[PDB]
């Protein structure tokens, strides 16, 4: 992206995946600019794929360093950074 949005792409969320499951523990490892997850829309149920938004590309980069292939709520899900 190389822009100051700080964007992450993480795949493979948890079912119970929500913009404030992603926003809480991501925001432990580093600020949350914004956070976007994309659901069910008749399960609400996250279908494993969202988009989180951080302040800045550095603290995106830290997210991602620490969650990559990480258990999210009990499910590793990757987390490739949009801008860095």
């Amino acid at each position: 992206m190389s822009s100051e949005e700080g964007k992450l792409f993480v795949g493979g969320l948890n079912f119970n995946t929500d913009e404030q499951a992603l926003e809480d523990h991501f925001s432990s490892f580093g600020p949350i600019s914004e956070v976007v997850v994309v659901k069910d829309r008749e399960t609400q149920r996250s279908r494993g794929f969202g988009f989180i938004t951080f302040t800045n590309p550095e603290h995106a980069s830290v997210a991602m360093r620490a969650m990559n292939g990480e258990s999210l709520d009990g499910r590793q899900i990757r987390v490739d950074h949009a801008g860095k």
